[PDB]
């Protein structure tokens, strides 16, 4: 979408992973969905390095509606945010951060709140806007595929005339199967700056291997599509959770990373540990997931060994490469070159392993390498030429 | 297995899972399939608490074999097991610690080592007995089904004659499906101490849950068939190595301690963490998997939120409970009662939570708790009726 945003892809938080619908605020006060819940995300984003690492949006999701006033105009549950909206998005400016909402195109939320009909797209826009919002995620439950179709392209065009740049990421392609010839990508990249293709992802080990394997196998339509303010959208970061083990968050990490994904954290930041925190504060990791061309990488080996190797081309003639096991015994010595991924000829090589930060020099397409990766595992390399 | 071994299940380590068939000394002399490797992992048992707690069985698995001599008897690999396996027995001896080794019913092992034939089942039990090894893994790679049928009880019998007890764990079922008809569960009891059921453990949650759901899903047919003597094996521990979460982690030890299951880990004991540790050292924990009925638990409860419930009958009108949540959102807060979970009488129980420590006092049937639950991980209650903590101190002594 060509409204100047997201010329690399967004990085954030966003509340619903790990928060979801919990609007129990009576028994539940320091986890439901409320003005204190983001406040305090607000808070830790700007005191403990978020924010300067890139990390600055702060995404509402779904549960934050109370209904419509007289007028039509949407409202928040005023017992979860009693001082409303433009508050909050205040109070997150102050702080040099980015609020994001959410709305749904269609009769309800996803959980039965005031959905964002046809007849709504306009005045919702214009109340975003309003409000000082930075980014809207537009759901799609309880809506026709013709009503989509209508949709989307109405609320791009409705956030343009309201003047304030508002970063668009569309739900859309997930609610008709992801793929041609229902989905039509360059229509997307036309309308939206990112869009969720496929299923939510849940905390869990399974649930990111699904993802990686739809997005891998439909990398030849999905990785063109992808570039400055317009970026294919995995879903959240599950690092600091439950169900990935420490192996899982470095690898959902990498290979986030070298599919130029968002990186949409989803976790409570306020108990988060320090091996979590090094993971999604990485700044080589960071540099590499920002990086000003905005090509997205694809995996370019499969081997029965199953280990897998992936590829981003980088700026200043740098690359990114994952080396992914998805053995499931014990650590794997994995020989390789550069050459037998690939690369160009008589050039030589240096390579930052980026959560190690151990420099490997000297690399020419035929020297022989090992990397030891561990099961459910990456080992990520940086690399460029030397002289 | 009437040997009088394993009356509560066997506790350990067993190279597989993490160390696995890799033989490169040369490349990799600190996690190759050797002598110094058990060594090492003997002086980590005996050091840091592992046999204090139970944990007294160390076990070589696939690999270790270097050939048969020119008389037919088993020897270790020389270049791996330059001292040989009595000097290996008797180190492992000499700390308190137990040796178990593996061989396989069949032409060779699953790695192609050489193989237990039916024509070499007494030469091998005979050679064991004669290293004093304490443990005997017998897998099922290339072999028939009559094979199979011949060669495990040709095995117990033969161990059964050199005289020396040898826990014997039994792969058959795992090679035969897991389930009658092919599989006669008080035949295997009668001739083995434990046996594999299902599948090999793969060091990731979906491999746990495979499991799992097996289990539960036969637990009419499995659970009746464990006891004192003979037990189900539903595969090694994870703790410690790459592919599960700390919720995952305690999960696992929770739910194979209500299933009366082994504890034989498989993980690296010089560089486990202070975490990992803490569960598999958990002393209320093992007092459970240990005790003395040897009453495999059962799943009781599955409800739509995707919680879970397992109970394990335990000593003294004792039980073991464990709310497990499939769920994969954020914590849960499970609402229920002793009553919802089938305890009637009107019984007065205390709870001590197993991962904290916490106790729980005055619960009656009716009494409403909630606990939480997260994702891909457990609650374990120990519950007793609280006149036990009066009763057993109220016992009274006398000299013989
Ligand atoms: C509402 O919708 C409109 C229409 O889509 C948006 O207006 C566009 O905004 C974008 C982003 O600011 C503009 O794109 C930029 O144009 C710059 C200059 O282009 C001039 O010349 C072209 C022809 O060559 C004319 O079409 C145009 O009128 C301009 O006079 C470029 O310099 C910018 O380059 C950027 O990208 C390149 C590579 O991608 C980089 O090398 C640069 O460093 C730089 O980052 C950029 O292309 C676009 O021109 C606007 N179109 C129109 C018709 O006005 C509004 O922004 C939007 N408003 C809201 C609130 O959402
Ligand atoms: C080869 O195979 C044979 C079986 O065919 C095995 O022999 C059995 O060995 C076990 C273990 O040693 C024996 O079990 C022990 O019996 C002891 C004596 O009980 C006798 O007396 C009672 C009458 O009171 C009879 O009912 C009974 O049949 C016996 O004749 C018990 O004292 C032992 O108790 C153990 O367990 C209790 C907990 O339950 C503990 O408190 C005790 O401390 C103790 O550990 C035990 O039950 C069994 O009797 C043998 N059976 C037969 C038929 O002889 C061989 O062991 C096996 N050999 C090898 C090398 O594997
Ligand atoms: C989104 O909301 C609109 C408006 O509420 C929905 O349309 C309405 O749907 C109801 C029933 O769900 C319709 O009632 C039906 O009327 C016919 C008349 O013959 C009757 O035979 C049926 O038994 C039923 O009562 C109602 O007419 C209709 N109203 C309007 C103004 O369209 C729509 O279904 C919702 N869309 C989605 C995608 O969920
Ligand atoms: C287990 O081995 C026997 C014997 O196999 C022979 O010796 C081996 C060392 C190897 O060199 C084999 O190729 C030899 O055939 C197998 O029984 C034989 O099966 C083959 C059919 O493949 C048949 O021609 C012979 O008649 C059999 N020989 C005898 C002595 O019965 C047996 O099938 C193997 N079992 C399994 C499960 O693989
Ligand atoms: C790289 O390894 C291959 C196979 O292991 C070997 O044949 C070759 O000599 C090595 N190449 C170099 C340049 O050392
Ligand atoms: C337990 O909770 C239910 C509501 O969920 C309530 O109706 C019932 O009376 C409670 N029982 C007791 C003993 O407090
Ligand atoms: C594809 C898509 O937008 N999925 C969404 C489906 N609906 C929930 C909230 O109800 C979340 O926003 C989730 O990310
Ligand atoms: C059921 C069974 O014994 N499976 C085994 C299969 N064979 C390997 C060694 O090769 C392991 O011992 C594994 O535990």
């Amino acid at each position: 979408l060509d409204n100047g945003l997201l010329q690399t892809p967004p990085m954030g938080w966003l509340a619903w992973e790990r928060f979801r619908c919990n609007i129990n605020c009576d028994e539940d006060p320091k986890n439901c969905i409320s003005e204190q819940l983001f406040m305090e995300m607000a808070d830790r984003m700007a005191q403990d390095g978020w924010r300067d690492m890139g990390y600055t949006y702060l995404n509402i999701d779904d549960c934050w509606i109370g209904g419509r006033d007289a007028s039509g105009r949407l409202m928040p549950d005023p017992k979860r945010f009693p001082h409303g909206i433009p508050f909050l998005a205040d109070y997150v400016h102050s702080l040099g951060l980015k609020l994001g909402i959410y709305a749904d195109m269609g009769n309800f939320t996803c959980m039965g709140y005031p959905g964002t009909t046809l007849d709504k797209v306009v005045q919702d826009a214009q109340t975003f806007a309003e409000w000082k919002v930075d980014m809207l995620k537009l759901d799609g439950c309880f809506s026709t595929p013709e009503e989509r179709a209508q949709g989307y392209p109405k609320m791009a065009a409705a956030l343009n005339a309201t003047g304030r740049p508002i970063a668009f990421s569309c739900s859309w392609p997930a609610y008709e199967g992801g793929l041609p010839p229902r989905v039509q990508y360059s229509l997307l990249a036309d309308i939206c700056n990112l869009w969720r293709n496929y299923d939510d992802i849940q905390d869990s080990w399974w649930s990111v291997l699904s993802i990686l394997n739809w997005f891998v196998e439909h990398q030849d339509i999905l990785q063109p599509v992808a570039g400055p303010g317009h970026w294919n959208d995995p879903d959240m970061l599950l690092i600091g959770n439950f169900g990935l083990s420490l192996e899982q968050s470095r690898a959902q990490m990498a290979l986030w990373t070298v599919l130029a994904a968002p990186l949409l954290m989803s976790t409570d930041l306020r108990t988060i540990s320090a091996q979590n925190m090094d993971i999604l504060q990485n700044p080589l990791m960071i540099k590499i997931n920002q990086d000003p061309l905005g090509i997205q990488g694809r995996r370019i080996h499969k081997e029965k060994s199953l280990i897998e190797v992936y590829m981003r081309p980088l700026s200043n003639k740098a690359s990114a490469l994952v080396f992914f096991s998805c053995r499931t015994d014990m650590p794997y010595r994995y020989h390789s070159s550069l050459g037998q991924l690939n690369f160009t000829g008589s050039v030589i090589y240096e390579a930052q392993d980026v959560y190690s930060g151990d420099i490997i020099s000297g690399l020419r397409d035929e020297t022989n390498f090992t990397v030891i990766i561990n099961p459910s595992g990456v080992v990520m390399w940086y690399l460029y030429p030397i002289k």
